């Protein structure tokens, strides 16, 4: 069913909570056994937003391989995402550590540092061009190269440096920086924005290992974000793109990371991002 229908529908009959809980019921459940071991409580945010076993992604190292990080991996799309919470002081390093591995240029965040007074992530890159951050734990150093500040998101460009090679790598920071502290943006207009960006750069693009998606816990903004773009390339690859059903993608990427979208506002929100980004390229 055409879900700009679909969605006037559902607004009309206002079910968004009786749409989202449909799928809150219907969603995976698979151990994450790795994730509640007693020796990684402070490599976790949030008691209650675990990774899968079968999709964490493993730190390349013998003493602890554990990261709050999921592999989301669309088979039909071509696409594949790491999504993972916000860096803590103790993660910092593992966060780099991944980004190294998985061989990933592009990294999206989603929130700020701090919202609604309380800090939502570590200062995790650094701010001057001469005060450059060592990362102790994982041997790595990480430069910021520029940066270009624009009324919805900033980009920089990053230099990460493996020490003890001392091999380089460009990694590029896609930083979302108006997500209202209450709710979701009024238009889905910026975020489409920014998605085009994230994709003109490279970061999506199969030469290169997936893109990092964080917001606080992974799940909710970066849900939104993920969803919104593996269905618009759906649509642009099926001779019917009326067929792309929103809730049959969000089940299927929820059986790689928990709690993918994390209110009904988010879910509407989703559906009127892919409304409105076809238009402009199924029109415009
Ligand atoms: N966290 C880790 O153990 C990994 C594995 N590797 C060997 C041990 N080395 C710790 C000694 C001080 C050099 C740290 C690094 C690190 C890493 C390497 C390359 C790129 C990104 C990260």
């Amino acid at each position: 069913m055409e879900m700009e229908k679909e969605f006037e529908q559902i607004d009309k009959s206002g079910s968004w909570a009786a749409i989202y809980q449909d799928i809150r019921h219907e969603a995976s459940d698979f151990p994450s056994r790795v994730a509640k071991l007693p020796k990684n409580k402070n490599r976790n945010r949030y008691r209650d937003v675990s990774p899968f076993d079968h999709s964490r992604i493993k730190l390349h190292q013998e003493d602890n391989d554990y990261i709050n990080a999921s592999l989301i991996k669309m088979e039909e799309a071509q696409r594949s995402y790491i999504l993972t919470q916000g860096p803590l002081p103790n993660t910092v390093g593992h966060f780099w550590e991944m980004v190294w591995e998985q061989k990933s240029r592009g990294v999206v965040m989603l929130n700020r540092v701090m919202e609604k007074g309380s800090l939502k992530c570590a200062q995790y890159w650094p701010q001057k061009e001469e005060k450059e951050m060592i990362f102790e734990d994982t041997n790595l150093k990480l430069t910021l190269i520029s940066e270009d500040i624009k009324s919805y998101y900033t980009v920089r460009q990053l230099e990460l440096e493996n020490l003890t090679t001392q091999e380089t790598r460009e990694i590029l920071h896609f930083h979302y920086t108006t997500w209202p502290d209450f709710g979701v943006p009024e238009s889905p207009a910026s975020f489409l924005n920014f998605l085009f960006k994230v994709r003109e750069s490279g970061s999506l693009s199969p030469e290169h290992g997936p893109v990092v998606v964080h917001c606080s816990a992974g799940i909710g903004r970066s849900g939104t974000f993920c969803l919104a773009d593996t269905c618009l390339l759906l649509m642009d690859k099926r001779k019917d793109p009326s067929s792309v059903d929103i809730k049959k993608v969000l089940l299927e990427m929820r059986k790689f990371r928990m709690g993918l979208i994390q209110t009904a506002d988010q879910l509407r929100f989703s559906y009127l991002a892919v409304i409105e980004g076809a238009k402009f390229i199924m029109g415009d």
